[PDB]
């Protein structure tokens, strides 16, 4: 395994690639079907055959459909995010997956092979409260157990990302199993703020289906893989 | 004495402590200055004028300062550590030794104080060659007998920790005299791998000094004691 996610983003390691094209993103919102516990952290569910939602710019050859979101986090606000930048760990990230439709022709196989997904990864801060994200926040207590479902209606992700969209880029894999390196990780260098108790709620899902002992969702993040000898692009100087 | 040490490690008696912050590790090579063999086994000391290299997070309150790290083998490479993991014993043990700078003014008087010390404790096993030992093992015949020291170049203490930093952590004491309970210990879970012929070096060491019957260097490793009611906490689930 030589290509890893998470890794520390450090600054001294990264190159200004200026042939980058610019990153666009269009979502369709009324695409969104569920949210659920997959006992690991929470996903958001997109139906994903309307083609025009998704991802196409910055690194990809071409458009990436958008699959589905979900979260990481700790058992504070000291730590809880995947990657770090320059050693630094945020509370939280936000990571939206995205499918190489041309390449493949379904999710679950672009998964696994090679350039089969495109990933943004969005640090979290604890500032002001984030509004979009209350509507998440808001059915988690319907979905407190592991393979537990809520159906959710129209929600655009973007709503989710920072006005700022400068970002880091780099080869990588999953972070869950089985940790394929099929990702293109794009990575946001400015964090959305978010309030301590939207992220509180968080803490409230479980690892635990129901019946079994209450086994609380915290710390669902990977530990941080070096870079070896990967290159870090960034979109800005 | 109710926390002696060393222990046996049981997974039922592990309990995961999600409130465990990252354990951030960084030596300051430079720090190093010899190694000497001490009677017992052999022990490769730093200058703790450093309030730099040393450690923090994990079961701390605060930062520890690297003193040196020393070497626990047996005669044969069946066994050889102070702990078990289920019954199990290694070839050989490492421990790196970090004193309670905030607490006390110096070293000898941490080491028999409240949390006086935290200690690292890594399990060797037989396998790969490993590089960053090789540097100790070059240097060991000069330390033959007992009270023997050889200046040392810049060493990395970190080059011999395993690159995953699970752990169990309890409180305990030192495992030579006076046996004090003043160590908070910082077991890794994962072993790190070295060739025969590293293993085979430590045993050329000798408990005699120059002049004296050769008295062999082996099974200098203190056994197993009782948990008792103590609280043996993991970093992992
Ligand atoms: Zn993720
Ligand atoms: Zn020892």
């Amino acid at each position: 395994g030589t290509r890893q996610s998470p890794i520390n983003i450090q600054w001294k390691d990264s190159v200004y690639d200026p042939q980058l094209a610019p990153l666009r993103v269009s979502y369709d919102a009324a695409s969104c079907r569920y949210l659920w516990n997959t006992g690991y952290f929470f996903q958001v569910e997109f139906d994903d055959s309307c083609e025009d939602s998704g991802i196409s710019g910055g690194p990809l050859g071409n458009h990436y459909r958008l699959k589905q979101f979900h979260f990481h986090w700790g058992a504070t606000d000291e730590w809880g995010s995947e990657h770090a930048v320059d050693g630094h760990t945020y509370p939280a990230e936000l990571h939206l997956v995205h499918w190489n439709s041309t390449k493949y022709e379904n999710y679950k196989k672009a998964s696994v092979g090679e350039n089969g997904l495109a990933v943004i990864g969005v640090f979290l801060k604890l500032g002001a409260h984030h509004q979009a994200l209350q509507k998440l926040v808001d059915v988690l207590p319907e979905v407190r157990h592991k393979d537990t479902q809520v159906a959710m209606g129209p929600f655009d992700p973007s709503c989710l990302m920072p006005a700022c969209r400068d970002y880091w880029t780099y080869p990588g894999s999953l972070t869950t199993p089985p940790l394929a390196e099929s990702v293109t990780w794009i990575v946001q260098k400015t964090p959305v703020e978010v309030s301590p108790s939207q992220l509180s709620m968080f803490r409230t899902l479980l690892f635990s289906g129901r019946g079994e002992e209450e086994d609380v969702m915290v710390n669902n993040y990977r530990p941080l893989q070096p870079l070896r000898d990967r290159k870090l692009r960034s979109s800005f100087r």
